[PDB]
């Protein structure tokens, strides 16, 4: 079961998608909206990260991407970077050369193992979960990730657990997130992702969020109306 | 390259206390205290045991991962955490002594000491009234080990422990590390070991001092963190 709870409209437009692991159910603030497919963007870090570990076009979370040398917008971009970091910064280019590498025809056959979304890479090999048609709404990035958490994804478990340890994002003695933020800028509607779990004691939280992001003013917001969310139902401190 | 760096004694004579803290700058190969003879002196593990005893319960198989559910014997500890179920990620947050000792039992003595040999920790329940004892300077030297997946156990068992010892994390800095307190055998002390990961660069760090009472527990990580601090190692 789902239910729909309309008050955490309040903290935003978007919708924020929750399964309650243990007790095997759902929360949302829009059945509808969770449901919708839109462009991954970022948030495909996450399986471009899987494919190209068990595919060994990277070789673990050490191995070296060196800056080409060219500058580009965001700062943390032009430098070294190894996984751990290229995900903490959202570094395209290094996701590029992964897909490239992949290539198209490795890249569909995995995205098929994986249920990933609507499973279409149409568009450029280094730029199609950006502007080409891939599409996944909320609830099928939940369902990727509690794969992802089971280590029953189609790819090594050594792979599965170089990427979730790359998804860290925050852990203290009351949680632990692993996550990954998105945003979609190319196509409308322009929207900010956030996705990942949330990590306890005894039990685990599984999250999806988007929300409309005309500017890149509102970024902040994907966490901060997530962890509003996290409070009100009283997982999170 | 070590160098011995009084000034941090402050932070100790801060609180009325006395110890060490052992820093190692990985890229640069150079290490820091602020008391070379207590950086080689050896004490016992205590807790801070539970990193060798969960890498070798993995390996061998004694635990099959870290979801597996270790059930309470439903006898009611003084640690109230204690008194409840399980797994490699919990029993180590909360420390839990008895899940560790049922580890321990069917690991085997045998096999125990043949691991512990192959790992080169300490010398040559024995982890709190007993026997194995090590330095804040060997810490450093085992956990540079496992940082590396250079222990003779499979890359797996290295990385689920090294999951397990997570601590703290933020846009700064990750934390993995352990807790202990010795509290048998005198001198009582505290420990804390471990690392930070940073950007571009690891630390890693053993603390122990004087822990005459459970009141000053949290001062491990406070007069660590201190001295991270000093050494903007951390905000
Ligand atoms: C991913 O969506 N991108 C890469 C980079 N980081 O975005 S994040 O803050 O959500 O991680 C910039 C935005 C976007 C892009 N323009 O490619
Ligand atoms: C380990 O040193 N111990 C188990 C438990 N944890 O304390 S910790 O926070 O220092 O790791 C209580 C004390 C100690 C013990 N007596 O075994």
């Amino acid at each position: 079961e789902w239910q729909e709870n309309k008050s955490w409209n309040a903290h935003f437009q978007g919708v924020v998608v929750l399964w309650n692991e243990n007790k095997q159910q759902g929360f949302t603030n829009n059945l509808k909206r969770a449901n919708q497919a839109f462009l991954p963007a970022s948030t495909f870090k996450i399986p471009n990260s899987l494919i190209a570990l068990d595919l060994g076009v990277v070789k673990d979370e050490h191995q070296v991407f060196k800056w080409d040398g060219q500058t580009r917008d965001i700062a943390t971009w032009n430098r070294d970077h190894n996984l751990i970091t290229a995900m903490k910064y959202s570094v395209v280019p290094v996701y590029q050369e992964f897909a490239r590498q992949i290539g198209e025809a490795r890249m569909s056959k995995m995205l098929h193992a994986f249920d990933y979304g609507n499973e279409d890479i149409s568009g450029n090999v280094d730029s199609f979960w950006l502007d080409g048609g891939i599409r996944i709404s909320a609830t099928e990035q939940i369902s990727f990730l509690r794969k992802l958490y089971h280590n029953k994804l189609h790819v090594s478990e050594r792979s599965q657990r170089i990427v979730k340890q790359a998804m860290l994002t925050e852990a203290n003695g009351d949680y632990i997130i692993r996550a990954k933020t998105g945003y979609s800028t190319r196509i409308e509607p322009k929207i900010g992702w956030w996705v990942g779990w949330v990590e306890l004691d005894d039990n685990v939280w599984f999250f999806a969020m988007n929300m409309d992001m005309p500017t890149s003013d509102g970024l902040g917001l994907r966490q901060a109306i997530t962890k509003e969310v996290l409070k009100q139902e009283k997982i999170i401190p």
